[PDB]
């Protein structure tokens, strides 16, 4: 179940977040901490291609090296606030899962700067979901969380103390597939 509204970035620069780079999870935190393993691994590009703004998302249990790609057309709530209906394809953008009403995630981002973000997302396949899930995501991998992305967590009421790392893992990421990926 999802319960909270997460209130986007005022002045949220669009531009800058959905610019085709690559951003790392790097910390998480569900709501419901069963939903997603204590270990895991997910990176996604943001991007416009073709007009068309788009994420391709990854993740990967480090464990059972189970291998997701996702690939959506946001559509617009409001500044910062998204909705993802998305494809499963492989790397190279092969459709496995079409793209179906119920299989969506939304996409709110709370603070962002340059080279680093919080979000917020609400994943849906069918009627089952995946919990209120924050992320703390980087433009490097391996960057420990800063004050800016760490005080944001903190003005949502928050606890980074709470958050869960990605650094433990041996997550290794092909970051080439991701930015192809925002074209397909």
């Amino acid at each position: 179940a999802c319960t909270k509204n997460a209130i986007a970035q005022t002045g949220f620069n669009k531009d800058k977040y959905f610019n085709g780079d690559v951003w790392y999870v790097t910390d998480y935190l569900d709501l419901e901490p069963d939903d997603v393993p204590k270990r895991y691994c997910a990176a996604l590009a943001a991007g416009t291609a073709s007009g068309k703004l788009k994420e391709a998302l990854y993740h990967y249990d480090p464990k059972t090296q189970d291998t997701f790609y996702d690939v959506s057309e946001l559509q617009v709530e409001s500044l910062g606030k998204y909705t993802a209906n998305f494809k499963k394809v492989d790397k190279n953008g092969n459709v496995k899962v079409a793209v179906t009403a119920g299989n969506y995630y939304t996409f709110t981002v709370m603070y962002a700067d340059d080279s680093s973000a919080l979000i917020h997302t609400c994943l849906h396949k069918g009627n089952k979901d995946l919990g209120d899930l924050y992320a703390v995501l980087n433009r490097n991998k391996d960057a420990a969380a800063g004050d800016k992305v760490k005080s944001a967590v903190s003005a949502a009421t928050l606890e980074f103390s709470k958050f869960i790392s990605t650094k433990e893992n041996n997550c290794a990421y092909d970051n080439d597939s991701l930015k192809s990926l925002l074209t397909k």
